[PDB]
């Protein structure tokens, strides 16, 4: 309630400072966990209190029957457990001047995480949890970047943007693949 309410509004201040600055956004992070994760010999081990602390948002794309934690920060640890938000990136609290990049990996051995994304086509929904709040997503379009470009990543001015980032083509991972969505109205027959 205030909890879900203090967070929400800290995710709002931090987005309009993100919106109000020059924003180069942190592919660097999710590239290294790329890398590390194609040599990757070990599994992490889960600690549920650290999990829970960086949730900021549960993501859910009925289409593909996903339901993911959205973390607040990268590393190779959390794209174990579910999806992150690409550092220098709205928080994904919708408004104008937002966009949210989750990033996960296209599947690791553990957990299909991002595995059907790619099946996502224009018209499909995606909706958001976080805080106090539910937020539906349209998705309008795909993309295919390399990894390095971050033009794409950025805050368009107006527009109330996510993004879901993962690898292409599959099981070579050279290439980023860009699926967004738009926000629409979240209505009473979303929930059912």
């Amino acid at each position: 309630q205030m909890v879900l309410r203090r967070e929400y509004n800290d995710y709002q201040q931090k987005n309009k400072q993100l919106a109000a600055s020059q924003q180069v956004p942190g592919v660097a992070s999710f590239n290294h966990a790329v890398n590390d994760q194609g040599t990757a010999k070990t599994a992490a081990k889960r600690n549920q209190q650290i999990l829970t602390r960086q949730t900021v948002a549960q993501l859910t794309i009925p289409k593909i029957g996903l339901s993911l934690p959205v973390f607040d920060h990268t590393s190779d640890w959390l794209l174990q457990f579910g999806a992150c938000l690409l550092d220098g990136t709205s928080y994904p609290t919708g408004g104008k001047n937002t966009h949210a990049v989750i990033s996960a990996h296209r599947g690791v051995p553990n957990a299909e995480l991002f595995t059907r994304v790619p099946a996502l086509k224009k018209g499909d929904k995606f909706f958001i949890s976080i805080g106090n709040h539910k937020l539906a997503y349209q998705v309008f379009k795909r993309q295919v970047i390399e990894p390095s470009d971050t033009r794409q990543l950025r805050i368009v001015p107006g527009q109330d943007l996510v993004t879901l980032m993962t690898c292409t083509p599959y099981m070579i991972n050279s290439h980023r693949l860009l699926i967004t969505g738009r926000r629409i109205p979240y209505v009473k027959a979303d929930e059912e």
